[PDB]
């Protein structure tokens, strides 16, 4: 059995002994030779599916995760040695992840309970920026068109490019001001839109160790919203993430694990992508003691969450560990068009069909333009996820493989054309906080092509 | 119809003009005689089964219990007479009893709801020295011990043995101290394993009225924490535990009612004891308001709670009482064998396997040595409490009935020969608290037993 | 020096082994001869006077004082032994009394402060039924009539005669029910009068520890309230309050020691009485962890506070406490007349006159009748305790000294035919809870003859 | 006038421009120059006084001290850049300094005020390890040994040595984990002497700013704690500092600046060092939005704080921030005997002496043995600190320097033969937190000695 049950002490204590090893070895070799290995050893083949149907071959990318996990370890990149784990220490993780959970308060507050692939339920929305910058003096306005939105149960934050007018550079008190008063102003905004119980997701402004612990604040973020600590790519974690970990756990907050595999990365196509995600949504609940696991996988090219590889990376990871575990989980949006157009909402609409259908329970985007572009991103998008997901509830996988062939094919061919879109303050009367008729109508437009597609809104 | 619904005010009220009744005359008449004629006129026979799959003797159980508290009532030991209840006011209570709550704060809070016979749902694992005495310098550490068990949900105390160096001698300054005190240490405990908010059961150092009702405070117990009051044996209560009551309620405090039934006592047999488990499960939401009831049948010579005797008496009164009411309930774990022997650790299995599939929804232990040894229980038989859980959800019960003679069989020889065992001290490593690798193949060698057996981990 | 600053817990040790002696012994014996001792030694001599201007006589009663409680000690009732304090160990809770605090909260809240003899600040009025018995139907109304006076700062609570039609038996679940009940309905009527943040003064209606233990919750008494404890006659104690007190530091609430000295009692005479008055005030920062001590010497044959006897008692006990220590404290008002007459007002200004003059921080009134009468106490009686308070000061000593004795020649006379006053619902209209026009007219007469005395209000 | 009232953001703005200079420019030329400059230029000579009573030299050493930190700067270690003030924004943070505060909650909770040179009120006793290394096994009991002291008033938290079994290794999880559980089980310590709701100052255990930033939780410190933030030696600061006093303010945390000026060190001798002391009580103000400023002058040979000079540069540095401003401090205690020794107490009382009678508003000891000897303090010193304080306060000042010639007389020749003292094992009773016979007999020796002296306790 296994000494106890493991935990970030544990991990930083078995990372300064660890075997020693460069992050070239780890990336070029044991990372792809692993993968590689296990991908033919089990024969994996997704034959096309972005959801699966077929229970053996999802069972056997089960066991290729969990062996992928074992034989590999973790990667620290501060100290250059690897973590492993033991068989026993990884089952009792997996055997003892958290069930449910509450996020908000008062009448705001949602519950978030476990969805099954297929599952007529659905999934909580998490709408925000996404971590994309926003400019700080449309901060609270920006944050409202999520709020405002009832599609939106949760809010996930969007980064502050400046606070009192400076940049938040890492360990600077500018870092930690921005660490606390992200969450502030936008639980402010949720007030001003009538929710002022709605859960946030966050911090995202703040990068390192110091400004991440320093947001949990009167008025800030509490144990009821989402704390965040990132994975690195692939198999690999800082000890930074560790020290933060530590933090969440000791505040009794919720903690969300996130890793976001690179599809064409370091452990190669679909299938060898697939194995190191169910590897670190398993990690998640072992080294982060995570309450939930946020994936996203991206492609190495795009830098999307919505291509063909992707979507087929995310829906037959999340069907598997919905299969065979029972680890709460969400997928982060990334599309490749901007705000006001309509590949924007086509790419995050075959998104939602995806991780609705693949047994997702929190959905959290958009962060359009690849969330790289200042202001562009907004409500609307959320909106067409939520309503996405709630026509995607229920519905037949086979049927819905079928649409997402059909939809993906829509845009797959124009990745390198997507078009820009625009900012907030471009389609949306930022007085007011509402869409323009010109966004409106691009709504629209997209919409008549999903029900077109069998989509039943 | 009732006149109102019956509380500790009208049990008071009652007891003070009931009829006159030495105690001999309820434990050497009353009780026996009742007991004895309730088993013959339904004809109660359980067969040699730990779990009943059959449920027309079920119903006559369920019947032969509610009889059983209505024409004997309960015995007052300090006005030495009778409160007795009427038909209407006992249904009154069985049919508004509390469906489910919540224990513990922040992310360590679980729900506790209601489990049939054979759910595929785990019971909820509240893990702990189980009202032990341990000692004051390690009063922490052991504790952590189930905190830092990802199988335990939440903690069941352990009894100071001193506090500032001092006996908590019952009705001294030393007692309100030891009782505010206890908790106070083990949520402290729970924080440094990550897990600030897991919720606890006691108070269980103090014994007196006024010590009891001191443990509510601030950084100590909590409304979302389990509060003890004892029925005593059979049927009969002390006026301590009626004011006790008077104080949970008055501050919504989650109450959980116990009562050991004692096989071979005032009751007599394995059946006349069951009727009596029946009875007192269900004066628990009669005459203590309770949340859920908290079992614990023992053996009059052994004084185990894992004899087959002991373990049928659970498993009939538990699964009758999932199969006829919506009271939530739990056993509690008092093995043979101390710590870091392969008996404890099998004493305790069979339990939990009778626990899991008779339908509880709470496994409070394990009070090894029988929990009159100081110091001698620990974690590890805590965390084989909830693997054997995992691994009995869901099992046929016709298999799991199977599996329990064989099981027992094991052990049921050596009750008067049972291992002493180890104190925390011995089997871990008090500064880092960790199991010994000792422990760890003792356990090894307990759970190769198991899957011998038939169960699957 | 001392091993440890003196607590209940020492007391609880010393108790169980020291000298032990009967309570005759200690009545009749070792107390009448000491205070007998130190009147001669010290050749303590008040001459008439009810406020000291002598510091020379008022060092040697603090020393006087002192010595008492050294030499003495203190007698359990419970064990039959007495408790025996150090020089060094007394002197240790002299010197680190607490200084100031606050009673209430919001807006309502107090700050009581120091005061010295002749002090020009006004002292805090706790105005209340002081104790005294009150109709459950008329408990908020009673109450709110005091709430309703701007003269008033904090509630001193009533006694509840039934809780849900029932008395309150002491260990019976009724008396918790009063506990929490009392002041949660005393701080709802407060709030109905526009002062939902004023501090009581309680638990009343309680007399067990279990009882007194059960007061503190949500809605009721909280730190900010002060939370009484009883010394008994003459430097005498019983367990329950030291297990009252454990509870009570351990919940950082605001303690209340009270002693009621009995002019006439075991100790004798005027300055005998006064040397255990003086005593008792240190005992009260000594074994009961104090943050102020409730006075309230008591006339043997009269059972009232005011007679000339008990006001020279009080002024000089608290001048003299005062003059020597930091320690912060009250007195408690028992007039022998009823509501609405001339002589219950002007009683209770006598010693509202004596308690302002001689440094009391807090006024505690007023238990009309005696206290022992049913709805005899109303806030008209605690306005006049107010506004003579208000009256007197800064009024020079020598001026007091003879307002007093024109006063108190009064009534002094009237003791044996004293009149019965009225209830609650005889001299108020219960429905707007406002005072009828004989009771202001009344008021009126009192006032007038204040004022001729030299009273300016 | 100033642009913005100065804060830690316009520091970090300043450092990444500032001008660019070595470590040694500024340590061996910058410094030592201007204090040398300033003792000449207002002719600066302390006439081997502990306290001042020249109102005239005092005004010179205000202008000298406030000269030095406008003319010098302070020097960021981080960027190797000066930051400078220009007068009006010094002004304006000496002109709206905290004028007072509250410590603790509660029962417990203490004001913080004002006090002037040889004022008569005494001044806050905080007591505790004062940051001294502490065995895990002992962590609370050795807590409580203060907190046990009505002497203590807040307590001072010393440094876990470990926690679950593991060095607090800076920036690891472990130091997170010790930065929060240092609180929890010090305020756990203080509720188990009666003491909940005592007021505490840390983070002591964590080195990093991530470490101190995580140290605020719930059951750990919160906003009526006080908040340390260490400025370097000599008018220099880190980076983390910075970012930590953001996180400080944000959270409305009572800010604790604290800075120990090296007698010796670079900035020279006796009035060299108390000009740079100046000059950092008001940067406290300015850099560090301090609610109030912790001294402590050390010998660069001894590393003692109650040397003769180190003794007379906290007396003049407080005798005239006291005389002109209203900037709150307090001293710091480092003895160079250990505990159960009565140099020890000798040491520890002369200084208890010059910061009584120089105006000090809190004293924070004692770290004896230097606080470099795990376990080596307990609260037999802070009672002596704090008996020390109370005998001082109101002595003339001119009394006060001729005792503290001769108290300093009899030890300054045995610094170098220090007794290294016992542990709190060896000289308390751990099970009971009781010092020891042994300990006792040695206070009333030290006691005598300062009777002999003068003192009047």
């Amino acid at each position: 059995t296994f000494r106890k049950s493991f935990d970030c002490y544990d991990f930083y204590d078995r990372a300064k002994v660890g075997e020693k090893c460069t992050q070239d070895d780890w990336d070029l070799m044991k990372i792809p030779m692993k993968a590689m290995e296990l991908k033919q050893k089990y024969g994996l083949d997704f034959k096309g599916e972005f959801i699966p149907t077929d229970k053996d071959m999802m069972e056997k990318l089960f066991k290729a995760g969990f062996e992928m996990l074992l034989e590999c370890g973790i990667y620290c990149t501060d100290t250059h040695r690897i973590v492993k784990y033991t068989e026993d220490e990884i089952w009792d993780a997996i055997n003892n992840v958290q069930k449910e959970f509450v996020l908000g308060t008062g009448r705001d507050a949602v519950n978030v309970r476990k969805r099954s692939v297929g599952d007529k339920a659905k999934p909580i929305v998490q709408g925000g920026p996404t971590g994309s910058p926003i400019s700080e003096d449309v901060f609270m306005p920006v944050h409202m068109s999520y709020a405002l939105e009832k599609e939106v149960d949760t809010i996930v934050n969007g980064v502050m490019t400046s606070v009192r007018g400076k940049s938040p550079i890492p360990k600077s008190p500018y870092e930690v001001l921005a660490a606390k008063t992200e969450t502030r102003l936008i639980k402010n905004a949720c007030a001003m839109a009538g929710r002022p119980g709605m859960g946030v997701x966050g911090p995202e402004t703040s990068l390192s160790a110091q400004g991440n612990i320093s947001a949990d604040c009167t008025g800030g973020m509490t144990c009821t919203d989402s704390h965040e600590v990132s994975q690195l790519n692939e198999l690999k974690i800082d000890l930074d993430a560790i020290s933060v970990i530590a933090h969440y756990k000791g505040n009794s907050d919720i903690i969300m694990d996130e890793q976001m595999p690179i599809f064409g990365g370091y452990a190669g196509g679909i299938e060898e992508t697939t194995i190191v995600d169910v590897a670190t949504h398993i990690n998640a609940v072992l080294m982060s003691s995570a309450s939930w696991h946020l994936d996203g996988p991206v492609h190495i090219r795009w830098g999307s969450t919505n291509t063909r590889e992707t979507l087929m990376i995310a829906g037959w990871a999340c069907a598997t560990i919905s299969e065979f575990t029972d680890i709460l989980s969400g997928n982060q949006y990334y599309p490749c068009a901007g705000p006001c157009t309509e590949m924007c909402l086509l790419e995050a609409s075959a998104q939602s069909i995806t991780d609705t259908a693949s047994g997702r329970e929190i959905l959290s985007g958009v962060a359009s333009a690849k969330g790289v572009v200042t202001d562009k991103t907004t409500g609307m998008e959320a909106r067409m996820m939520g309503e996405v997901a709630r026509a995607t509830a229920g519905v037949e996988i086979s049927e819905v493989n079928v649409i997402l062939d059909k939809l993906v094919s829509l845009y797959e061919k124009n990745y390198a054309s997507a078009p820009a879109g625009k900012t907030f303050q471009e389609c949306y009367d930022v007085k007011t906080v509402t869409p323009t008729e010109e966004y409106m109508q691009v709504y629209d437009g997209a919409r008549k092509k999903l029900e077109d597609l069998g989509l039943v809104f």
